[PDB]
């Protein structure tokens, strides 16, 4: 109770995003008021996913991240049962209607190389595209296919470095970087 991080998080992110992160955490046992670095990470992840879907066309993406567990899986099965793609082992973040694949978004506080390797080994189902973002500005996509145009990805990187800065200016950055 009474952490600087928790007050910064609800100040940095959109209320609807904070609410979705809150609900997503409690659904999986975590508590936003003690596990505040996770709380911070979940909002960043959520916002990155939303900006990602904001790239490209209006019908381009179907957002899986943000929905509750059961409806998310329901949309996945509908997407698999209509497009023929194989159902993924873990819940993905997006489905690309133009490129006919699921997308797994990553936000990491280490060199993009390791995190990609870990998530590429977490699913091992292939097909499911992986797109990794770092807080420094590095990105990382399967087959070097970065899906969106450069300007849409540059927006995401810019926002990620703004979050890093606001955290450091309040001295929460170092603890946040170590929590992963
Ligand atoms: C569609 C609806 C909610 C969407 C949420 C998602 C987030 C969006 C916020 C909006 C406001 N915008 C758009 C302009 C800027 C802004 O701030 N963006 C985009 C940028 C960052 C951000 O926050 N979008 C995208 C379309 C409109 C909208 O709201 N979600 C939540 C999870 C699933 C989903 O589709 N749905 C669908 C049914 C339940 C529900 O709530
Ligand atoms: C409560 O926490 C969250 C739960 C959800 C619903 C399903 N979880 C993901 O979809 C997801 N989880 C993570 C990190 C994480 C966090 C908790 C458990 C497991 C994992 C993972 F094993 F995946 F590493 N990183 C993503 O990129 C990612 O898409 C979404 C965002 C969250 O913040
Ligand atoms: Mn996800
Ligand atoms: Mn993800």
């Amino acid at each position: 109770r009474g952490s600087h991080m928790e007050d910064f998080v609800r100040q940095c992110f959109n209320p609807m995003i904070v609410e979705l992160a809150e609900k997503a955490m409690k659904e999986y046992g975590e508590d936003p008021k003690i596990e505040t670095n996770k709380f911070a990470a979940i909002c960043t992840h959520l916002e990155v996913c939303f900006m990602y879907s904001d790239g490209g066309s209006k019908h381009r993406f179907e957002i899986i991240e943000g929905r509750d567990r059961i409806m998310a899986w329901t949309v996945v099965n509908s997407i698999c049962n209509t497009t023929g793609v194989e159902k993924p082992k873990f819940l993905p973040d997006l489905y690309d209607y133009k490129e006919n694949r699921f997308i797994e978004i990553g936000v990491t506080r280490r060199e993009v190389h390791i995190y990609y390797l870990e998530k590429a080994n977490k699913i091992k189902s292939e097909k499911t595209h992986i797109h990794i973002f770092s807080f420094t500005g590095e990105e990382m996509a399967t087959k070097a296919d970065y899906t969106l145009d450069e300007e849409s990805r540059a927006r995401i990187k810019t926002r990620l470095f703004t979050i890093r800065q606001e955290m450091a200016s309040r001295s929460l950055w170092d603890s946040f970087r170590q929590s992963e």
